[PDB]
C-alpha cells in the first residue's frame, strides 16, 4: 500500500538526515510516490513523523508483549537480559528503524513532548511489571524496592544513550559489536542481581 | 579584581539563561563594570566562556587532587561514593556553578567539542585511577577489568545527566534532596561492589 510504502521511505529519510533537513518531498520520491500524495494521508510533516513513529513503536510493543507472555516466570535481571539482547537484534537488523526511533532527540520541542509522554504509556508498564517482580525476591540488606528499581531502570535506559553515541549510522560496527555487547550485559546483569539480592 | 567578577558574573549568567541567550553586557552590569570592559579581558563571548568554565573546572580539579591524596587508600567503591558525596555537597552550596557546568550541553558546537576535549584530559586520568585500584581487587567470576571499568564509568557519568534533568535550576529541591540521594548513591555502590567483587 502507498502509505506504507511513504512510511517506510519516513522511517529511512528522517533516520538518515534527521527530523529539521528531512523533507516530505525527499520521502515521496525514496517512497516513489507524487509529492502531494504525502498529504493525503499526512496532514503535515509532523503527523508523518508522528505516524512513522507510532508505527514502528507498535510493532515494538507486540514484540514486547509476546515475549512477555513467553518469558514472564524468570526472573527480573534475566528477563530484562534477554529482552536487551532482543532490542540489540533488532537493532542490528534493522539500523534504519534503530537510527530512526534515535532521532526523536533532535525533533521539534512540541512534537518530541508529544511522542515522550505517548511512549510514557508503555514505559510506566514495564516499570511497573519491573516494580512486581522485585517483590518476588528477597533483597539484599539496605537494598529498598525503590533503589532496585531506580538503578535497573537507569541501566535500562541507557540503551538508547550508548546508541546515539556509537552505533547511529554505523550498522557494520554494531554489527561487529553485537555479540560482545550481549556478553557484557549479561555480565552486569549478573553483578547487579548478586549484589541486589541476597 | 574586575576580571574575576566577570567571570563570577559570566557563571551567573550563563548558568541562568544558557550560552545562545547570554550576552556580554548582561554580564558586564552583573559585574557592575563597562560594557567594553568585558573586551578588554576576553576576546569575544566564547573565550569569556571557556575562561570561566576552565576556572570553574580547574578549582575542582584541585578539590580532586586534595581528596584523592587524603583517600586514595580506600577501596575504589568507598573512593568513589565519597568523591560523588562531595560533589553533592558542592552542587548544592554552589548551584549557580553546578547551572553553570551543566550549560555545556547546549553551547555552540565548536567551543563545546573544543571544551569536552580539555575535561577528557582529566576525566582519562581519573579513569586510569579506577583501572588501577580495579587491579587491587580479586574481581568475581566473569567480572573483567574492562567490564569493571566501563560499567564504574557509566554509573559515574550519570551525575551530570541526572543534574540536568532534575535539579537544573531547582537549588531548593537538590538541596532537599541532598541527603537522601548521598544514602542511594552509597547502596549502589555497595551493589557493585558486591556484584563486581569475589
Ligand atoms: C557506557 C558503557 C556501559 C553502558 C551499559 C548500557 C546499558 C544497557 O542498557
Ligand atoms: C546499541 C547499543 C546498546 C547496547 C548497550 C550495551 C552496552 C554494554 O557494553
Ligand atoms: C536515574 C536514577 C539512578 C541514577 C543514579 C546516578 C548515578 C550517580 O553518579
Ligand atoms: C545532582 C544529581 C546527581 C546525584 C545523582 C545520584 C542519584 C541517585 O538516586
Amino acid at each position: 500500500s502507498k502509505r506504507d510504502a511513504i512510511l517506510k521511505a519516513a522511517v529511512e529519510v528522517f533516520g538518515k538526515k534527521g527530523y529539521d533537513r528531512a523533507t516530505t518531498d525527499e520521502i515521496a520520491e525514496k517512497a516513489g510516490v507524487a509529492k502531494g500524495l504525502i498529504f493525503h494521508y499526512f496532514k503535515n510533516k509532523e503527523e508523518l513523523y508522528y505516524q512513522a513513529y507510532m508505527s514502528v513503536t507498535e510493532k515494538l510493543q507486540k514484540e514486547f508483549e509476546n515475549f512477555l507472555m513467553k518469558n514472564r516466570n524468570r526472573d527480573i535481571f534475566d528477563f530484562m537480559e534477554r529482552w536487551i539482547e532482543k532490542k540489540l537484534e533488532y537493532s542490528a537488523s534493522h539500523p534504519e528503524e534503530a537510527d530512526f526511533l534515535i532521532t526523536l532527540v533532535s525533533v521539534d520541542e512540541g512534537l518530541r513532548k508529544r511522542i515522550l509522554l505517548d511512549l510514557e504509556k508503555s514505559q510506566r508498564v514495564f516499570f511497573d511489571f519491573v516494580r512486581e517482580k522485585l517483590k518476588d525476591l528477597d533483597l539484599a540488606e539496605d537494598v529498598t524496592e525503590e533503589i532496585a528499581l531506580k538503578f535497573l531502570m537507569w541501566f535500562f535506559s541507557g540503551f538508547e544513550e550508548v546508541y546515539l553515541r556509537t552505533y547511529q549510522g554505523k550498522p557494520e560496527l554494531l554489527k561487529r559489536d553485537m555479540n560482545t555487547l550481549v556478553e557484557e550485559v549479561k555480565v552486569m546483569l549478573r553483578i547487579l542481581k548478586k549484589g541486589m539480592t541476597k
